[PDB]
């Protein structure tokens, strides 16, 4: 491996998740509305069906009056189907949503782990600089203590040894990074595909049924 690519792999994590993050905020109020409206398209259909009934009081021809209630009834299986789409639909998607962001939202607390570390990391980088500067800076004063020369060289060494481990540790837990990425993502398809397929079944015998009340009221 090497140091820049785990830093790359890095911002581009972050990025991407703060991203994905603020989207899912955005779809998840889309579902709130969704709910509400599939709540009351229903009442749209309930004043609907009322008409129908309240036309075939005013007429009564033979004729006109048999489909006139059997498209009331279909009505209210579109009624129906309004009310059963808040729960296929708009339940399924607002619930893997919240899981999305909760899964988002761990790896948030796990980045600010490292990122205290990082911001550790820059002040050690920093004083290890200073430091091997302070040694050259002596060299060219001509007259040097030794004794100083020794007492920053124990820190210069020590400093070293920090950023060697520090260095080591970003890359296994970027490493770490990669494989939560890779786990994430495998689960975040897994988890629509389950979602998806307790849709696909729903809403196939949900429309089946219509079809079924379209049968039975096309033939009258």
């Amino acid at each position: 491996n090497k140091f820049v690519e785990q830093d790359d792999w890095f911002h581009d994590r972050r990025v991407y998740l703060d991203a994905l993050e603020n989207q899912l905020k955005a779809l998840l109020k889309a579902m709130d509305n969704m709910v509400a409206q599939r709540k009351a398209m229903a009442e749209a259909a309930a004043d609907f069906s009322a008409s129908l009934h309240a036309l075939s009081t005013v007429e009564l021809s033979p004729t006109l009056s048999g489909p006139l209630d059997a498209l009331s009834e279909l009505q209210l299986a579109i009624r129906d189907v309004y009310e059963r789409q808040a729960q296929q639909d708009v339940l399924t998607f607002g619930i893997i949503i919240e899981e999305y962001i909760r899964l988002i939202g761990s790896v948030k607390q796990a980045f600010s782990q490292r990122q205290k570390a990082f911001h550790s990391w820059h002040s050690a980088e920093s004083e290890l600089m200073k430091k091997k500067a302070a040694q050259d800076k002596l060299l060219r004063q001509g007259k040097t203590q030794q004794d100083r020369l020794n007492q920053v060289n124990a820190e210069v060494i020590d400093a070293e040894r920090k950023v060697h481990q520090a260095r080591l540790l970003f890359e296994d837990m970027g490493r770490l990074l990669r494989s939560e990425l890779d786990r994430f993502e495998r689960e975040k398809v897994e988890d629509f595909k389950s979602g998806v397929e307790t849709f696909l079944e729903s809403a196939v015998e949900a429309q089946k049924e219509l079809i079924e009340k379209w049968e039975t009221f096309l033939m009258q």
